[PDB]
């Protein structure tokens, strides 16, 4: 099973307000969205930071929780196909604008929600400590490998940012993949990692209406909703409304032990010669833009998606 | 070996001088309750906050352990069979009496003891870190499943109040059996879990004397008990007394690493697809009343009856 | 003429913000109620404290207006019938909906809502000091005895709670209304009281719905409601669709002129040998649990109810 | 390996100066005791507090580190053999006084220096958290148990002070063999545990001269120390000069995780109906006194002689 993974994008004003109206609204979203056949998870992913990357950055740091305004917010929703998100959002079109109408007084920018096709990954399933004693001895019995432990809403998430020269794909891919499993492989803290590339954006879930459901949009608190349409028409589409981007947009996908894991870890890439040469090539001379990394804290999971992966 | 649980039910006030008695009279109870030989074991349970269920309960919080007035007390004591605990009652009515008095002095509602059937369970022993490393070596060399870690009064109870229809009784519970199940299959952090069954009440584990009794029991300070008598007379019962409400109630015992992994865990009927079929078919369809999560602690636990359950 | 009482029963947070969604939506919910010809008045009840009965629940306190959290608020809806309660909890589901998915935030448990008989009463009208002296003319004029001053929203309410032997259910129907008489006839400051039998329970009243009717009430802030529908079904009924409770309850409702009169007035089946007695044998021999009695103010009352008892 | 256990036992002053000078002349001597060939280690022993034993002793506290004043030091040296230990106090006579005249500024009562037999005992060796891992895996190589995991100067040591009635000696030997068995197999956090009967007592040890050397003890800072010589004359003997006492004492040292698991461990001899008869007719019907159980931190350790035990 690959999935697709629908990442709604937000910046979002960091204030205790915007706390609340998370922890009241947020679990609202992933109900409704939870009444679908199709929806096989989701990650609440709140920005921490960034990798400075040297001072290539250096307005930035690892934690900026205190600092940051807007902060990023991307909420992934997984699926087994597009149709069963837009779908999803069709069938409770009237009810999510009701609760996204709540968010919309935190939000800053966005949301705009690509859809990601997962090229490649390593991702352990999620547990917590007082698992891992039965997860070890599950392996040996099963003769499998342990795994990397990933905890819970308790680990670090970066997103690495990458627009890839057209023609580049497949290099990329192939040089990400190369670069990522030598971190797994030799870097402490490295938990696991996922390839993302974006095909195409949904309109109904980057809140991108036709023109006169625009206006009603805001002719209202919630309650009166407009109606289901878009500048590409009010059915349910099989495939993406909205094309993908050009150049083509990767998102790179890593989780680690803390954010100084994953800020020593990334950094491998420049003071590791081998890694570097590796990354150099297989990663840095197929970019128009980036990387640019971005440190999250997973708020909330619904990690079963992950268990059927590969 | 399908032990007995009576669950002795009360509210008590949340200040300093109520957790000052219940170390000071908390012990001398269970040591007298442990001179019976059909006494197993025991739980000390003290209310820490509820689960909001998405804002269905949303003046409450998972964390209430600072306005939370008055807070429940759960003890749950474990028997071979409802006339051991009776004959214990009765046998050390004096000296419980004597006990129970200061303990009244804190008391806002209860207490109410009534006894519950394990219909089903899937509960670890008891352990601490510095046993694991040798409960994974035991369990290997047995060749047997290494269990979820259960930490000795470090990790939190919930229980999940149910009425259920009448006539869905076998229903709900192959309902709440699968729902559990899957649950400890599939999400990180929970523990393990028991399905319990009021059939009955104890009338004097719930201080309900007949009328002289319950006169006298309120002349004295607590050296002068009334004499052992309920209005269901004064002979030690081979079954509770008291029948057991109805609609029948069915208290779902889960326990979780920590209070947040309760409450994502328990999230998991609402977000997760598969589970809340599941769960809605097999266990709300058949509800009168409920489910209504409260969290607990474990203060104290002597917790040996947990090795001969199934 | 003996209607029907409908008793809303949840706790809510102690807290300022609770108060004021009280003012703001409670009388919403009223002139919502009051659009059904069937409907007869109401009693907002919010609890201050309980009775401490001479230290049998010595962690609580006449007066627990600053410290009880969650506190107990009541809400008796009178009614000709169960069918117009029913239909207009049908009728107006979608603005109940609304009005009630406010108030959640402060709920901590509940709603229950159960129905009850009016077995006997002997309750004045309430009225407040500038009516006396036309009530003690119109009284003498109608030659007919003076009431006792039942002060429009300016007195104690005292609800005991019972549950009552199988079988024993007329003994103490009868031994109630003995004390009762008794008391009304000789304690200070007696008002009134109100003997109530539970004989079912409201599934729309108590927010207990069928499994998607759950699902969608957490979607929603309140403008997109579930469908009508419980576990009874989606039609009116003319009798309660979930069966009361057993052990029967019994509450038992006592109007005082203030606390310390309740206080005291109570204290009566204790300290007075007659009424002792005919307490003690007509009352006390005839419960599984309680007596437990609520203290509460009338925060808001449509009293018209009381016109036609007897 | 049975080696035999002198236990310097003092009460020594709670300020700050105490802990200086037991971090300056502590290793010190330490280091003069290393100096034979037949020391095997050592123990010392803070003590923070006491097993209140369910109101037995009420005005103690499992901590106590604040307010204890004395507060008790056991310093264990293990040894090879009676001889081994009186001749290092005999070669370094001068030397163990130079730095024992600086630690009687604290010292309110001792030092008193008996002889232990180990007549039991189960003790893992000590370690690390970092060192868990491979001894898991060295564990299983080596077809042997996981043992509990010991951290060194990380974890909670208790004595347990027995006086043992004339005759009982043996009984009580298998009696708390048994208690101890029962309780390391079956109650969380318990570590290991040694039975330690006194056979006799070191003369220089606990510095008891003859009159003249007591006299010149007294007459110099530390410089001048008096010639080696006690109430049973100056030769190094084979056997404690000065006779174990009567009522026979044994010391049970038991080691937990943590205060918490030793407090709730140590009283599940009164709270679990197996353990309660073994120790009542295997312990408490042999005591003249007892038994008192002291709380110790290990402040420091050097713990190869565990490793040859049994
Ligand atoms: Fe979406
Ligand atoms: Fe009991
Ligand atoms: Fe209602
Ligand atoms: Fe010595």
């Amino acid at each position: 099973e690959n999935p697709i993974i629908a990442i709604n994008m937000a910046k979002i004003a960091n204030k205790p307000d915007s706390y609340e109206t998370m922890m009241k609204v947020g679990p609202k979203v992933c109900i409704t969205t939870a009444s679908h056949p199709g929806f096989l998870g989701f990650e609440q992913l709140l920005q921490t930071g960034i990798h400075p990357m040297a001072g290539r950055y250096g307005g930035g740091a690892v934690d900026m929780r205190e600092t940051l305004n807007p902060m990023g917010m991307f909420q992934y929703t997984v699926w087994k196909d597009v149709h069963s998100h837009e779908e999803m959002h069709h069938d409770n079109f009237k009810e999510i604008f009701e609760l996204c109408s709540g968010c919309l007084g935190m939000v800053i920018e966005g949301p705009w929600e690509p859809y990601f096709e997962v090229v490649k990954s390593d991702l352990p399933q999620i547990m917590s400590m007082t698992d891992v004693p039965q997860v070890l001895g599950d392996s040996f019995a099963k003769q499998e490998r342990v795994p990397k432990v990933a905890l819970s809403s308790q680990r670090t998430v970066v997103i690495g940012d990458h627009w890839v020269m057209d023609g580049h794909e497949k290099a990329f891919e192939q040089g990400a993949t190369e670069t990522l499993e030598w971190m797994k492989a030799n870097v402490p803290g490295m938990v696991g990692w996922m390839i993302m590339k974006q095909f195409g954006v949904s309109a109904i879930g980057s809140f991108q209406l036709d023109p006169e459901g625009a206006m009603k949009a805001v002719s209202t608190l919630g309650a009166n909703p407009p109606e289901y349409n878009t500048n590409y028409g009010n059915k349910v589409h099989d495939k993406p409304p909205i094309p993908g981007q050009t150049p083509t947009q990767y998102l790179v996908h890593i989780e680690w032990e803390s954010p100084e894991h994953a800020h020593q870890g990334l950094g491998h890439v420049m003071v590791d010669y081998e890694l570097r040469q590796i990354h150099n090539n297989g990663v840095l001379a197929h970019l128009d833009k980036g990387p640019y990394y971005m440190f999250f804290s997973p708020m909330m999971e619904q990690g079963l998606w992950r268990k059927h992966l590969k």
